């Protein structure tokens, strides 16, 4: 039975110190076994200067991993942690995600990728995550989304895309999300949304639409204008309801108050 110092298994000094604390050991030099590592079901290591989680491959049973406010660039080492069910990576430095990095993480229920510097999502990056409930992607730099990116997420109840740089949404992007309760699209660069884009959202209770440059002169605005008018009890500002918070670029008047007469197909 091999007995190896925590520091040799986890070469990042900060992550070694996390593991020593987790196992209530007195020193990062202390020799540990695979059996002890199998006993770890959670890691909570916020704001801990962690640059690499190399070594975490040897924690097969970890189901809850909270790594906010570190310095991570790479999450390769998480790929075969098949019991992972909450993964919180807020405030790291992941700038791109490998295709399929989440493929084996089939028990994920909450995935938090906030404040990373994501500029694109791979096609199908979430396809294997059929049990996902909360997907948080806010405060990134996404300019567009792949077609069908959310399609396998049938149990999704919250999808936060706020504070990105989204220029448009793909048609039908939300069609498969019939259990979706919350959707945030505020603080983006949306001018319009596609005809019909919210129509399958039968279980929606909150949507946020503020701080987008909505193009109220163009006639593609009419779906959104009519949809807000028909669903004002779902449209939230920061705090509470606010169906007027979706504002027309320039004039700053409410999108929901646009008339067919004031628009024109020639402005698109």
């Amino acid at each position: 039975t091999v007995s190896t110092p925590i520091k040799q298994i986890f070469p990042d000094d900060a992550f070694a110190e996390t593991i020593k604390a987790n196992l209530k050991k007195k020193s990062v030099t202390d020799a540990v076994t695979q059996n002890e590592l199998n006993s770890i079901d959670q890691i909570i290591a916020n704001n801990s200067d962690i640059k690499s989680v190399q070594g975490i491959q040897y924690l097969p049973n970890v189901r809850y991993l909270a790594l906010g406010g570190n310095k991570l660039h790479d999450i390769s080492a998480l790929k075969e942690l098949t019991n992972l069910t909450y993964l919180i990576l807020t405030g790291n430095q992941l700038q791109s995600l490998p295709n399929g990095v989440f493929d084996k993480l089939t028990n994920l229920k909450e995935l938090v990728l906030v404040e990373n510097q994501l500029q694109s999502l791979p096609d199908g990056v979430f396809d294997k995550l059929t049990n996902l409930t909360y997907l948080y992607l806010y405060h990134n730099q996404l300019q567009s989304l792949p077609k069908g990116v959310f399609d396998k997420l049938t149990n999704l109840t919250r999808l936060d895309l706020d504070n990105n740089q989204l220029q448009s949404l793909p048609e039908g992007v939300f069609d498969k999300l019939t259990q979706l309760k919350q959707l945030s699209l505020n603080d983006n660069q949306l001018k319009s949304v596609p005809d019909g884009v919210f129509d399958r959202l039968t279980s929606l209770t909150h949507i946020w639409l503020l701080n987008n440059p909505w193009d109220c002169a163009c006639s593609d605005i009419l779906y959104l204008s009519r949809w807000i008018s028909q669903h004002p009890g779902l449209v939230f500002g920061y705090l509470n309801l606010d169906p007027d918070s979706a504002r027309c670029s320039g004039t700053n008047t409410p999108v929901r108050a646009v008339t067919e007469a004031s628009t024109s197909p020639s402005k698109c």
